[PDB]
């Protein structure tokens, strides 16, 4: 079948392991493969889940942030950049995710993630690897996003 790797990215602590593994070992709390079937094609999802060379070599990418952690926001740009620089592309495969939807202590507002997927062109979703929600729908994103190329 078709091989896709994504690489997840974030501030420290923002819960890209807990991701990673909720899709994987489907619980709540690096190399990762995984037989999956999206869209009826069957594909294998290579996930590496990177700390809070090998970022050449991935195709889509995870950028993720808490929403109870506004640095964790702030730093997004960091990191898009660094990936936008060591691909040589104003447009790679990416999507915005804003995890632990799960809390009532929320310092970035959706409005405030959304304006900034719009200056970047990428997809915004928000994920709780605890409730497992949108767990899935992130990460077929990126491959469909993955797809347009
Ligand atoms: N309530 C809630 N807490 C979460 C969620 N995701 C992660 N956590 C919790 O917050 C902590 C950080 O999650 P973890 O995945 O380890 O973060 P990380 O992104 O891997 N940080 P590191 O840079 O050290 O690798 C853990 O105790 C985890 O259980 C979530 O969706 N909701
Ligand atoms: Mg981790």
């Amino acid at each position: 079948m078709t091989e896709y790797k994504l690489v997840v990215v974030g501030a420290g602590g923002v819960g890209k392991s807990a991701l990673t593994i909720q899709l994987i070992q489907n619980h709540f709390v690096d190399s990762y493969r995984k037989q999956v079937v999206i869209d009826g094609e069957t594909c294998l999802l290579d996930i590496l889940d990177t700390a809070g060379q090998y970022m050449r070599t991935g195709e889509g990418f995870l950028c993720v942030f808490a929403i109870n952690n506004t640095k964790s926001f702030e730093d997004i740009h960091q990191y898009r950049e660094q990936i936008k620089r060591v691909k040589d592309s104003d447009d790679v495969p990416m999507v915005l995710v804003g995890n632990k939807c799960d809390l009532a202590a929320r310092t970035v507002e959706s409005r405030q993630a959304q304006d900034l997927a719009r200056s970047y062109g990428i997809p915004y979703i928000e994920t709780s690897a605890k409730t497992r929600q949108g767990v899935e729908d992130a990460f077929y994103t990126l491959v469909r996003e993955i797809r347009q190329h």
